[PDB]
This record gives C-alpha cells, structure tokens and sequence, in this order.
C-alpha cells in the first residue's frame, strides 16, 4: 500500500563500466544519492515501495539492475561475477555519474555487495546499509566448502555450483519461478534447506501455484518479462565465485567498518536468520539495527511500511 512504481513512468539511466558492459538502473528524487541494490534472483523493481519513499523523503535514489539482471549486460563468463569485479564497475559507475559518494543499500545478494564496497571502498560509501544479509569476516582457514559441509545451512547453493542445471530448472517456467520463490513465509511451498536433498528448488511443488498475497499477477509478469532477457546465468553466476571471493575477503581482515552502518533482520527468514547478525558490532563498532516481525525473506514486498520507516528514520540521522 506504499506508493509503488510504474516502469514505464520512470527515468531509465545508462552506464557503460567496461566496453562490453553497461549498468541499467533507474533514478528518482533529489538529495544525496542513494544507491540501492537487489539481491537472487531479483530486479530493481524490488525497490518499486522504496524509491518513492525515499525520494518524498529528499533523497535521489538510483535503484540498480545489478549485473546478470534485467537491461544491465548479463556476459556469461563466471568470473564477471565475482565480488572484487562487481564491486570495481560500482565504483566505476560513481566515477562515470559523477559522485563522490552514495549510500548504498543492499538486500540479500546486494546486501553482500555493499557490505564489501563498505570494506573495500569506504570513501566511496556515505553509510551502508543491509536487509538481511549480515556481514561475517572471512575465515582464512576454512575453505567454502568446508564451510558448507561443516556448517550446512546453506547448502542448496551446492546446486547452484554445476553450469546449466540450476539454470534448466528456473528457466523452464518463469511464471512458476517467480511465484513459487516470491511468498510469505507461511505460505512457502518449499524448503530451501532441503534443495540438495530433492535435486531442485521446485521438484516437490505445485505446477501451478497460487499467488502469493505479497504480490499482483502483473508484479509477476514484470520479472518474467525481465529474465526473458538474459535468463539465470548471469544471476546464478553470482554463486559461482566462491572461492575467489573467499581469498579477496581474506585479504579484509581485521580492518573494522567505521562509517555508519544499519544491520536490519527479519524474523521469518529461514535462510538469512536474524541470529547470523549477532557480533557484528565487533567489527561495525557505529553499527545500528532494525527487525521486522512477521517479515520473510523478501523484505521490500513482504513489509515495504516497515522497511520504509526504518531506511528513512536512519537516513535521517545517520547519513545525513
Ligand atoms: C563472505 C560471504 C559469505 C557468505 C556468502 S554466501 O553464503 O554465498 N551467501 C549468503 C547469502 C544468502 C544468499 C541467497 O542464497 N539468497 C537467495 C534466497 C534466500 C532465501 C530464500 Cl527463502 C530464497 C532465496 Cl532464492 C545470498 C548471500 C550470499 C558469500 C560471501
């Protein structure tokens, strides 16, 4: 119930960051720039109750296809995607706008992004904050798949590894991807814990799933519209990194966040839970905090009021 957006009705700006790739996002508002940033598998429409807020509320907000997604260039090579090179063309991509700094706020994917921007790039970065996705050091001494079989709560991502077979699966019906994975928490249809188990995100759900309250068939629409365009590669290429993002990540550590950070959990996330944030003020000492009940995984749609009131009122104070 928030205002939302009408992609049609929005500026759509442009950014070549390399010859062979160029960044889409759209931009409302006037104020300091802030830089917002999607997570898997999703699009800048997933800001759609977010930008006119903070816009109204004197911000100029510059909402992201992230790489791989929607009119940004999806290249297929899996190295495009790591962390070190996403992180680069962002910077290359204030540079290109003319800006100093932005804030960048991130969920999921793009939370995971912003909090290395934040390490990697702090005079860049105005104040950072993340939906979701806490920041946790790297680990020197663990590998990533050590990581995955001591600790396996994450290891559907295993069935993200092999090219071509997650891809099969979320290609073969757009409209049933996109309402299988874009639910409230109590009307989920599947486990992700129990992906590698079953072969797949979908192998034991409907063929025709319901609508989820949290969304419009016409909200539906518009992602599969977007992910006709380059489809799942890109995206899933984002989990393909991951020991080169390991080895970048440990090259960080011990150097702390100092600029203002914002760490917002969501009670209902059965995969980014609430309790993977504790510590970080050992490494964010001007870290603050938000928490949204009765909220899911995807946060901007499941309580966009709620998430709105705590980006501005931390806006507000914080960053500016
Ligand atoms: C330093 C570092 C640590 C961990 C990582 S990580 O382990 O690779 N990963 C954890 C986060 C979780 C994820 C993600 O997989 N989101 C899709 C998703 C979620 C819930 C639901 Cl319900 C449904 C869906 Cl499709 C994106 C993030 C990256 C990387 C780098």
């Amino acid at each position: 119930l928030p205002t939302s957006c009408n992609p049609s009705d929005m500026s759509h700006g442009y950014v070549t960051v390399k010859p062979r790739v160029r960044l889409h996002f759209v931009e409302l508002g006037s104020g300091p720039a802030v830089c917002l940033c999607h997570g898997f598998p999703e699009s800048w429409y997933s800001w759609r109750y977010q930008i006119p807020a903070l816009a109204q509320a004197g911000y100029r907000v510059l909402a992201m296809d992230m790489k791989g997604y929607g009119e940004s260039s999806a290249p297929p090579e899996i190295e495009e995607y790591c962390m070190e090179v996403l992180c680069k063309e962002m910077v290359t991509f204030l540079d290109k706008l003319g800006l100093s700094q932005a804030v960048f706020i991130g969920h999921d994917w793009g939370g995971m992004l912003v909090w290395y921007m934040a390490l990697f790039y702090p005079e860049r970065v105005r104040a950072v904050a993340s939906l979701n996705t806490p920041f946790i050091p790297a680990n020197p001494n663990m590998s990533p798949l050590e990581s995955i079989k001591a600790n396996p709560v994450f290891d559907y991502q295993l069935y993200f590894q092999e090219p071509g077979v997650a891809e099969a699966e979320l290609e073969q019906n757009l409209s049933r991807t996109f309402k299988s994975l874009f639910r409230a928490s109590d009307e989920s249809v599947l486990s992700m814990h129990k992906v590698c188990e079953a072969g797949g995100l979908f192998v034991n759900s409907p063929e025709e799933p319901s609508l989820s309250r949290m969304v419009t068939e016409e909200e539906i629409q518009f992602y599969v519209q977007q992910f006709k365009k380059s489809g799942f590669r890109g995206p899933l290429n984002w989990y393909r990194n991951m020991e080169r993002n390991w080895k970048w990540a440990c090259k960080s550590l011990g150097r702390k966040i100092l600029i203002p950070a914002l760490m917002v959990t969501a009670e209902k996330d059965f995969v980014l839970v609430p309790q993977m944030s504790q510590h970080m003020e050992d490494w964010i000492p001007h870290l603050k905090r938000g928490h949204i009940e009765d909220c899911g995984h995807w946060t901007q749609m499941d309580k966009p009021t709620e998430v709105n009131q705590i980006l501005i009122k931390w806006l507000d104070s914080d960053a500016r």
